[PDB]
């Protein structure tokens, strides 16, 4: 009902908020090296488990793409676990950010493409969960 979509949607906004902060290290490396980070380290942001907050248990950089992840034992059951992504696509003086459900990217350096996440029960936050802002699929533009 009502009342658990917007506890999942308020929760799922600390995730975008977590992961957001982890942008500007992603594209300071993108324009330092011409190709995305492959990890947290060497984009120069905290380790994955360090970006954590009271809904949120870690946030991931793989080729550039930045995860959140849901903690499990303070949200909602819908959301338990589950993931979204930010990734960003050179636009030729700058980048645009885009987020939705999660994707990957098979290398650091094509169109700045990715694919949507294939990993099997692959623990998607549900559209309905996810903030209007953050609902790109993998092939927005
Ligand atoms: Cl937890």
């Amino acid at each position: 009902g009502p009342m658990q979509d917007y506890t999942a949607r308020a929760q799922v906004s600390e995730a975008i908020l977590l992961a957001e902060g982890q942008k500007s290290a992603v594209t300071e490396y993108y324009l330092n090296h011409g190709e995305w980070p492959g990890n947290n380290t060497s984009a120069g942001v905290a380790t994955s488990s360090e970006i954590k907050g009271k809904y949120v248990k870690s946030v991931e950089v793989k080729n550039g793409v930045v995860t959140a992840q849901m903690a499990s034992s303070n949200v909602n059951n819908e959301i338990k676990g589950k993931k979204l992504s930010l990734w960003a696509k050179r636009q030729n003086g700058s980048v645009k950010w885009f987020c939705g459900q999660p994707v990957t990217r098979d290398k650091a350096k094509a169109n700045d493409d990715v694919t949507a996440a294939a990993a099997a029960n692959g623990k998607k936050i549900d559209t309905k969960h996810l903030p209007s802002t953050c609902r790109d699929a993998s092939d927005a533009s």
